[PDB]
RNA sequence: AAUUGAAGAGUUUGAUCAUGGCUCAGAUUGAACGCUGGCGGCAGGCCUAACACAUGCAAGUCGAACGGUAACAGGAAGAAGC
């Protein structure tokens, strides 16, 4: 029900004085299909260790979205570090089309249709925070129209 | 009811980020090669040497234009081995 996903696991060196002290590194989303969409990287010298910091870390600071039916009301661009993302409405076409840790954390959002492409350096950490740097700053109609006395 | 619309992955380093190029996952062709190979429908078949060509054929028709008859179906002008 909490739809947690992983999505990369990478190991780090330390480089000691008597060697080198290999530990692991995760990335872990999690999310329901209604909003509420959270992360977490986590660290350990074990990758399960690692795996259920980074799960128990996203359970936190979990942020809710905006979402329409099925998809956002208006294209988006996020930016970051170093990784860009474009985010379009895209309705029906009975899918969504993103790739490698983007398509996870919109199928953990719950957002079936959306039309998601990366621009730029394909950290999976980055373009995770890109993603949900520019579905934080997405904002829903009603919100923009209780702001600007909507008239419609 | 007549463009509703987009995937990434590996690689610099003891590990990180970015820049940056390299490689791969798709279609597609007048395709060639290796292996294999049953049938049918449709389409295609000198991209290179506008290099050179044996041979055969691809533009003749009209006698209702004409002088003509080499023909010859020759009835028929004539004759007959009858």
């Amino acid at each position: 029900e909490l739809q947690e996903k992983l999505i990369a696991v990478n190991r780090v060196s330390k480089t000691v004085k008597g060697g080198r002290i290999f530990s692991f590194t995760a990335l872990t989303v999690v999310g329901d299909g209604n909003g509420r969409v959270g992360f977490g990287y986590g660290k350990a010298r074990e990758v399960p260790a690692a795996i259920q910091k980074a799960m128990e870390k996203a359970r936190r600071n979990m942020i809710n979205v905006a979402l329409n039916n099925g998809t956002l009301q208006h294209p988006v661009k996020g930016v970051h570090t170093g990784s860009r993302v474009f985010m379009q409405p895209a309705s029906e076409g009975t899918g969504i089309i993103a790739g490698g840790a983007m398509r996870a954390v919109l199928e953990v959002a719950g957002v079936h249709n959306v039309l998601a492409k990366a621009y730029g350096s394909t950290n999976p950490i980055n373009v995770v925070r890109a993603t949900i740097d520019g579905l934080e700053n997405m904002n829903s109609p009603e919100m923009v129209a209780a702001k600007r006395g909507k008239s419609k």
